[PDB]
């Protein structure tokens, strides 16, 4: 148990999902920066724990599964096992919250990141403590059928600059994206 935090990528219609895949077209860096943020732990020996839900699991293509260099939980109020490829299943993020601090994942894991998608985002974003989204705002809109939730800019406060992320406007493929890390702490 270090940090709690959720990343997620968003059109400017607040869309993250279609049809069990992202948006827009691929957009590598985009992957990229998200990898370096989840799988970066500055302490030796650990790994960071990835949260998500089921059909974000599934939405992961096959080469990338688990998440390489993560722990990686999957959420589900059904499955009795974690699926083909996860080792962790909790039925709730409380569940899941209480699993790292022991028996036995409490020395392996670093940051906790909730990776999705919509109800465990909205869950952990209301969740008490110490709080960072990170956001990157794709800086158009896309066709979705899975949204993220308004951030409430008298909760959360807008970081100007962050560590290891990039604070100038990046491009890729002819999409424009920010990314933007908040952070709350009540
Ligand atoms: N742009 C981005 O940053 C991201 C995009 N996505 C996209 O979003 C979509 C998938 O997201 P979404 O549809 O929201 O689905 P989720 O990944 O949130 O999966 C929902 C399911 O997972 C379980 N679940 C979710 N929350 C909990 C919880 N708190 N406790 C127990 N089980 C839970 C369920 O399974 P059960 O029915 O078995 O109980 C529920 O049906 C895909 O399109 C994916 O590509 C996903 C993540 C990031
Ligand atoms: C199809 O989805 C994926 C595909 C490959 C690897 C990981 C993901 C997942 C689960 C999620 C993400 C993929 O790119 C992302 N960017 C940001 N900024 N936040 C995220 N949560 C993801």
């Amino acid at each position: 148990v270090g940090s709690l935090n959720c990343i997620v990528a968003v059109s400017q219609n607040m869309g993250i999902g279609k049809n069990g895949d992202l948006p827009w077209p691929p957009l590598r860096n985009e992957f990229r920066y998200f990898q370096r943020m989840t799988t970066t732990s500055s302490v030796e020996g650990k790994q960071n724990l990835v949260i998500m839900g089921k059909k974000t699991w599934f939405s992961i293509p096959e080469k990338n599964r688990p998440l390489k260099g993560r722990i990686n939980l999957v959420l589900s109020r059904e499955l009795k096992e974690p699926p083909q490829g996860a080792h962790f299943l909790s039925r709730s993020l409380d569940d899941a919250l209480k699993l790292t601090e022991q028996p036995e994942l409490a020395n392996k894991v670093d940051m906790v990141w909730i990776v999705g998608g919509s109800s465990v985002y909205k869950e952990a974003m209301n969740h008490p403590g110490h709080l960072k989204l990170f956001v990157t705002r794709i800086m158009q809109d896309f066709e979705s059928d899975t949204f993220f939730p308004e951030i409430d800019l008298e909760k959360y406060k807008l970081l100007p600059e962050y560590p290891g992320v990039l604070s100038d406007v990046q491009e890729e493929k002819g999409i424009k994206y920010k990314f933007e890390v908040y952070e709350k702490n009540d």
